[PDB]
């Protein structure tokens, strides 16, 4: 490997810890392509997340980010985010980007372009409806699934269908992102960011921050269960998507994060502790189970086990209880 590509893998291990291992195991050309895609996405997210950058300054950066990939000299030296190194040494990443086959470059730049436009749109608004929640998730995560899928198809390790079924790929991304947002209530509230959809939480409290108040814990947990229930609706699509993958390394790459997210939602379900910080995800059980789960029947058994865990904890009085049971029964029979 070149020194620049070695550096890129260094950055991948620092900035995308949960994905680094499955990425490095990808077959052939997919490995570098996905590594670089992850790094450019990390840089773009680091811009989006940085609240020290004014909206006025941020908007052109997000819009023009895709074009920076083709400017050998471009870097950004003003980030105060923890992953700023990928911005400050962007030339190393964009160099390796321009080393990828054109077919991968085209997908990556297209997704960066579309993601930047969408991220910019949300700088001036909160998330209101459930549809707006889906829209925000599409821009920051669904498009990643779509991009990854198009990379798989372009590589020819997977069929054209994988890249073409953008709804299924979108769902894979939405599932991870909704899980992240649900899980990260308190961290986000403390950093002054709000992602829970207003049309949902405003049925419980007047301000999203009110869920951090001990007196409101029961309403907070109802809302939590409602949002989890919404996220579970993506699982049929995740099963459909995973069922089509032919290449082992791709399957592992796609399946592992989805199972980790499922385990996270199960740990979050009906759990007051979400409102007090990080929940013990029983990450370990999931990681251990996935070692052996290299095929659809094994993946399905794990999903069913986590769904059964949620199901037997559904409170009778929970306003979402009927819906939660309904989606779990759908998942079980897919
Ligand atoms: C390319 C690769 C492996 C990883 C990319 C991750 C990187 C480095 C940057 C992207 C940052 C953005 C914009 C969104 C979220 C990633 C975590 O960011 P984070 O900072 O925690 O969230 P936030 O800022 O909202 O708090 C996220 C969860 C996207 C996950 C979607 C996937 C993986 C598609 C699955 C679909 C199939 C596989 C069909
Ligand atoms: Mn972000
Ligand atoms: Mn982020
Ligand atoms: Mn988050």
């Amino acid at each position: 490997l070149s020194s620049s590509l070695k550096t890129c893998y260094k950055y991948l291990n620092q900035t995308s810890r949960s994905f680094a291992a499955v990425i490095q195991a990808l077959d052939g050309e997919m490995r570098n392509a996905v590594c670089i895609f992850a790094l450019v996405l990390r840089a773009l997210d680091t811009l989006e997340d940085d609240m020290t950058i004014s909206v006025e300054k941020k908007v052109p950066l997000l819009h023009n980010f895709h074009s920076f990939l083709y400017q050998p000299d471009w870097r950004f030296m003003e980030s105060k985010e923890k992953d700023r190194q990928v911005l400050e040494d962007f030339p190393t990443i964009s160099l390796e980007f321009r080393n990828l086959a054109e077919k991968y470059q085209t997908v990556i730049a297209d997704i960066c372009r579309r993601m930047g436009i969408g991220m910019a749109e949300f700088l001036d608004k909160h998330v209101t409806s459930e549809q707006e929640w889906d829209k925000y998730c599409h821009y920051v995560a669904g498009l990643v699934g779509i991009g990854l899928s198009r990379l798989f198809s372009a590589s020819e390790f997977e069929d054209p269908l994988v890249g073409e079924d953008t709804e299924r790929a979108n769902s894979m991304g939405l599932f991870l992102q909704k899980t992240n947002i649900i899980r990260d209530y308190l961290e986000d509230q403390q950093g002054g960011r709000e992602f829970w959809p207003q049309e949902v939480w405003s049925r419980y409290v007047k301000k999203l921050g009110d869920f951090a108040k001990p007196e409101n814990i029961d309403l907070a947990v109802q809302c939590l269960n409602e949002l989890i229930t919404n996220a579970l609706h993506h699982i049929p699509d995740v099963i459909t998507y995973l069922s089509r993958l032919r290449n082992q390394s791709v399957f592992n790459f796609c399946a592992i994060p989805q199972v980790m997210a499922i385990a996270t939602l199960a740990a979050c379900y009906n759990n007051q502790q979400v409102f007090k910080g990080a929940v013990k995800i029983r990450k370990g059980q999931a990681v251990t189970l996935m070692m052996d789960a290299t095929n659809m029947p094994a993946v399905k058994a794990i999903i069913y086990q986590y769904m059964e865990e949620i199901y037997h904890r559904i409170p009778d009085s929970d306003p979402s209880s009927s819906k939660t049971r309904q989606i779990i029964s759908t998942i079980r029979t897919q």
